[PDB]
């Protein structure tokens, strides 16, 4: 019926340049603005169109209809991840039995074992806290990857990065991000073949060695463990598949500890960010979660049915979560000839990507009032249409780790409310940054302490 929306050209550049930016996810969401709820993005090589209607999104998370896709980023980071949950395709042999082998350590009663570990961590980094001098503050993004890195690391595969023994930041970070920009950049590179991109290309390859070693680190570290874990690694090392009937490979078992070591800890660091600078932000709020949090938390140290009754807590995390999703894009492709909307026609393996920001801001939806900082919108959580709001991703291949990514933080948003009264000292204006996930650049804080006993 319609044809699709398009931002400018660059003959045979296509789009392709119009994301050239250290922000791209954000140019995407200016696009979507000007442009509406659907629009062709064409680079030299792929097509694929960015939804950002509930109306529309609502079919494409129909799974009859659309299996997930890897968008030009994971086909990227197979590099390193392999196939990997994240990086793999559904009907890869790996997903599968990965996903049967794997799902148990995230139920919400695994969450109950993972508790006392999770505490171990916010105990930590309360106390970097506690023992910061008044002048000091709190370089706030930096501070949360130390933890959430902490926690998939001494959860995951009973590993301590000691991350808030550092202040320099952990040799396995450093390549990481390198890796996780190289991803970044080569989408921006027309022909990301060929060099001059040789220089990166073994910039990438020396950094995939450095994550690999610290991989082979942990293998080892298990080893010389009286092994007792329930945690992840136990299970991927020694679980078999209900499904088939055999246990994972071991370079298959190497790829998943690289992605539960990534993904683990990068989109929860974000959203603590975001959480916590909303809190800063609407004083009232802040002052509604400071009540929540000491009201509930009586004990010197949560226990998990404790941080289940944090209620008001989880809105002001769904409610970051909705303003910046910190992974805020998903792709999927046509599993058959079709025409979404009864608009716009589309062909098998036709690629489309769910921009989750401007999904989390549509009018229709939502209310007028979509900028605002308003958590109470989580009440009768009913409310939400369906796939109105999906941080998570959607059906069977959506975050393994939500249960686990909330209760993190939920557990450490309530301890720090609990523990200090907090001043942005500085009037911080808010400055995405944008690995493939989003965070904070630059937010600081001080942190008056309330004295309260661990
Ligand atoms: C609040 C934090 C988190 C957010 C916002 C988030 C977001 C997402 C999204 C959007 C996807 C789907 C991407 C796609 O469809 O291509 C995903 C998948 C995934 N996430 Fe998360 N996630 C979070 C926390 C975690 C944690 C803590 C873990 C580790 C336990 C984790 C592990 C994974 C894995 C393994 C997948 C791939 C699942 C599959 O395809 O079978 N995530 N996540």
């Amino acid at each position: 019926i319609k044809e699709m929306p398009q931002p400018k050209t660059f003959g045979e550049l296509k789009n392709l340049p119009l994301l050239n930016t250290d922000k791209p996810v954000q140019a995407l969401m200016k696009i979507a603005d000007e442009l509406g709820e659907i629009f062709k993005f064409e680079a030299p090589g792929r097509v694929t169109r960015y939804l950002s209607s509930q109306r529309l999104i609502k079919e494409a998370c129909d799974e009859s209809r659309f299996d997930k896709n890897l968008s030009q980023a994971l086909k990227f980071a197979r590099d390193f991840a392999g196939d990997g949950l994240v990086t793999s395709w559904t009907h890869e042999k790996n997903w599968k039995k990965a996903h049967n082998i794997l799902l148990p350590s995230f139920s919400q009663q695994a969450m109950k074992g993972y508790h006392a570990m999770m505490v171990d961590i916010a105990v930590q980094l309360v106390q970097k806290w506690e023992r910061l001098n008044a002048d000091e503050h709190i370089e706030v993004s930096e501070d949360m990857t130390r933890l959430t890195l902490d926690t998939i690391g001494l959860c995951g595969f009973n590993y301590r990065f000691n991350s808030f023994y550092r202040d320099q930041p952990h040799p396995f970070i450093i390549s990481m991000v390198r890796a996780l920009d190289e991803v970044m950049n080569k989408l921006q590179r027309a022909n990301p073949d060929d060099p001059a991109y040789d220089e990166n290309k073994r910039q990438f390859q020396e950094d995939i060695k450095v994550m690999n070693d610290l991989v082979d680190k942990i293998i080892a570290d298990r080893k010389a463990r009286g092994e007792q874990s329930d945690d992840l690694l136990t299970q991927m090392l020694n679980g078999k598949d209900p499904e088939t009937g055999e246990p994972l490979d071991d370079g298959n078992i190497r790829y998943q500890i690289i992605t539960f070591l990534i993904a683990g800890h990068e989109a929860t660091s974000g959203l603590l960010s975001f959480a916590l600078y909303f809190l800063v932000k609407n004083p009232h709020v802040l002052q509604k979660v400071a009540e929540e949090a000491a009201r509930v938390l009586v004990d010197p140290v949560p226990s998990y049915k404790q941080v289940k009754q944090l209620k008001y807590v989880g809105m002001v995390l769904n409610e970051a979560l909705r303003l910046w999703p910190t992974a805020p894009a998903f792709s999927l492709y046509a599993k058959e000839d079709t025409v979404l909307g009864g608009e716009y026609p589309l062909e098998k393996g036709d690629e489309v990507m769910v921009l989750i920001p401007q999904l989390h801001r549509d009018k229709t939806v939502w209310g007028d009032d979509v900028e605002e900082f308003r958590p109470e919108r989580f009440e009768n959580p009913s409310a939400i249409p369906q796939h109105a709001f999906k941080p998570f991703g959607n059906g069977q291949r959506a975050s393994i780790g939500q249960q686990f990514a909330l209760h993190e933080a939920t557990l450490v948003l309530g301890m720090m409310l609990k523990h200090f009264d907090f001043e942005d000292h500085t009037n911080y204006e808010l400055d995405i940054k944008e690995t493939l996930t989003l965070k904070p650049k630059g937010f600081v804080v001080k942190a008056k302490s309330k004295k309260i006993p661990l």
